[PDB]
């Protein structure tokens, strides 16, 4: 516990959050994207939105946070706050009502390799077109639009 | 007052509230859970829905927030705000268009 306010002073002392963490400038920032879906909470026909709860499973490497472990006590990994480190910028391109990006925040799973691990909670309303031809036998299809906003391909790529 | 001020400015000297508040790592921090409901604010049917409005009463242990109340003019327990110290982050995982965590 000395060791992780050791750890988290170590990890922070010169950190920036507003800098993409790598290394080298031609790097390119790996993020591992993933949906976990919790309940599709509604399908409003009337206006054509989706209204779905699900986890965003987010995992990138940042290589201003690693450590070695046994100078720590043999840390393997720490949990730190999300609103202090450098997070991609996902948003819902085709958003409706909603909000862009994901807003609650949740801590993030930091291991000594560098790896992190973020998977907030969401509530998203997003737009899809509904055709009710066989209504009540009808099969929507709803789609999601995820990508960095700012970030290009050369700089943060999605897996 | 003046006790109690002491106290406050020696116990958030070196306070990191990011830190889990155990003496060792072993140790795993118990967080005593359980819910005080107020009413039932709804039951929405047709949206397969519940509103309740009830006390999340939540207790656990930290130790670096420990103090003789001797040495502070017999001061026994203090209120601190909440966001000032290390708290669990219990959810309710089936959320419904509602806030995930405690807001006030
Ligand atoms: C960054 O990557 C480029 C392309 O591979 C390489 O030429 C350059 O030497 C790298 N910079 C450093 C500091 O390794
Ligand atoms: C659903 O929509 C996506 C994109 O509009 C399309 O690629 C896919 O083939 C569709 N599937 C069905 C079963 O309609
Ligand atoms: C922590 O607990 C483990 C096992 O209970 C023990 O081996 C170790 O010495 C303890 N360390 C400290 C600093 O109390
Ligand atoms: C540079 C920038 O802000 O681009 C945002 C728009 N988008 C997602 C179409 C690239
Ligand atoms: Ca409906
Ligand atoms: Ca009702």
């Amino acid at each position: 516990a000395h060791a992780e306010e050791r750890l988290l002073k170590k990890l922070f002392s010169g950190y920036n959050k507003w800098s993409r963490p790598v290394a080298n400038i031609s790097d390119v920032v790996l993020v591992r994207f993933g949906l976990s879906i919790a309940q599709l909470i509604d399908v409003d026909e009337k206006n054509q939105m989706m209204t779905t709860n699900v986890w965003v499973k987010q995992e990138w490497h940042d290589y201003k946070l690693r450590w070695d472990p046994a100078d720590y006590e043999n840390v393997t990994s720490i949990r730190i706050p999300s609103e202090l480190i450098w997070r991609p910028d996902i948003v819902l391109y085709n958003n409706a009502d909603g909000d862009f990006a994901v807003t609650h925040l949740t801590k993030a799973h930091l291991f000594h390799d560098g790896r992190v691990q973020w998977t907030p909670p969401a509530i998203y309303k997003s737009s899809c077109s509904i055709d009710v031809t066989f209504f009540p036998f009808d099969q929507q299809n709803c789609t999601m639009k995820f990508g960095s906003w700012t970030y290009d391909k050369a700089k943060i790529d999605l897996v």
